[PDB]
């Protein structure tokens, strides 16, 4: 099943796409999982809002600008606050000659513009707002609710999943990047581009993920000697060149307006806005996760990292596995290439 580990476009036939769950299981039957990220394009007809223009309206408390320092393909970058401002306010300072998208050709052309101008003028996104904007009623890839497992044991068993499940919306503008990271406890992630200019992505197959995270605390040893999992802060950059010379395997793809982008279980990404745009997404998790969440490296630095306890998941699907694990003796490797 996907040998090569290349991500995958899905293209679901109105039929096929409208049970979320079911097209997933059919996903991960073709190998989508391999490349760690996959591309679903909806049937033309569906649309999650009938109209954005009230979205101009809505605030974003704290927009966020991203201040990258480092050369040649590895870099570390860090916050500074700044006030709030309306979507409006945010596209019209996107759109100015200071922030806007640079001339191109084509999105190679775009990508090599991207990582020779990282450290001039820097970019502000808003992230991690609260909320969906589908219309009311769509039933079909509601990103506010899935009806994984994660929402099964948070309504049936009453378990905190803190917060991860819920949608959250991403207002980039040129040059915003995503840096390196695999998903809260290694879930899954889904993120739609509901308008605006494109996302470009890198993902490195769950089966290579090993690779990156040495690459990495060999490059930043500093960084690597203070957080076990230091690619979870989302502040390390490292660019394709940087990949190719190291030879760790990558693949690349670019996320247009209307489409969805799946990241599977321990599937490093990263990537850029083109320009200004607005995208929503959460996370979630399915059976074939739950040993991923099980041996995930988590963060130790601070006080406030996600952490979701494993107890539930092992005792109702594993049951079979459960008192092995709690006595420290579930034992294994994850086969990153067979469906579960
Ligand atoms: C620059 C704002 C921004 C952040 C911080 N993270 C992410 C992810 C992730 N993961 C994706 C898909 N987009 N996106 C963003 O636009
Ligand atoms: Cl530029
Ligand atoms: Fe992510
Ligand atoms: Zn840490």
């Amino acid at each position: 099943l996907n040998p090569s580990c290349k991500i995958m476009t899905f293209r679901p036939s109105m039929e096929e796409f409208r049970e979320f769950n079911k097209y997933l299981a059919y996903m991960e039957s073709k190998g989508a999982h391999r490349a760690g990220l996959a591309k679903v394009i909806p049937p033309k007809e569906w649309k999650p809002r009938q109209c954005y223009d009230d979205i101009d309206n809505l605030l974003i408390p704290a927009p966020i600008q991203q201040m990258v320092t480092g050369q040649s393909g590895l870099f570390t970058q860090y916050n500074i606050q700044k006030k709030a401002m309306t979507v409006k306010e945010f596209r019209q300072l996107a759109n100015s000659g200071k922030y806007c998208t640079p001339r191109y050709l084509d999105y190679e052309d775009l990508e090599r513009k991207y990582w020779k101008n990282l450290t001039f003028v820097a970019p502000i996104y808003g992230a991690d707002i609260n909320g969906s904007i589908y219309d009311e009623g769509v039933d079909e890839w509601n990103i506010a609710r899935l009806n994984t497992v994660l929402d099964v044991v948070e309504e049936e068993c009453g378990i905190s999943i803190e917060g991860v499940n819920t949608p959250y919306l991403y207002f980039g503008m040129w040059k915003t990047t995503f840096a390196w990271h695999t998903e809260d406890m290694d879930l899954y992630s889904i993120n739609y581009l509901h308008f605006g200019e494109p996302k470009s992505w890198y993902a490195i197959p769950p089966e290579h993920g090993k690779r990156l995270e040495r690459l990495a605390q060999g490059f930043f040893p500093s960084s690597s000697q203070g957080c076990d999992a230091f690619l979870r802060h989302k502040m390390t950059l490292i660019s394709p060149s940087v990949l190719k010379k190291y030879g760790i395997p990558f693949d690349k793809i670019t996320q247009e307006a209307g489409e969805f982008m799946i990241t599977f279980p321990y599937g490093y990404h990263a990537g850029f806005n083109h320009g200004f745009n607005c995208a929503e997404s959460t996370n979630f998790a399915t059976v074939r996760w739950i040993d991923y969440g099980k041996v995930a490296k988590l963060c130790t630095c601070r006080k406030d990292m996600v952490k979701i306890s494993m107890d539930i998941f092992v005792r109702k699907f594993q049951p079979d596995r459960y008192q092995l694990w709690k006595q420290g003796k579930d034992i294994y490797t994850i086969d990153h290439t067979k469906p579960t």
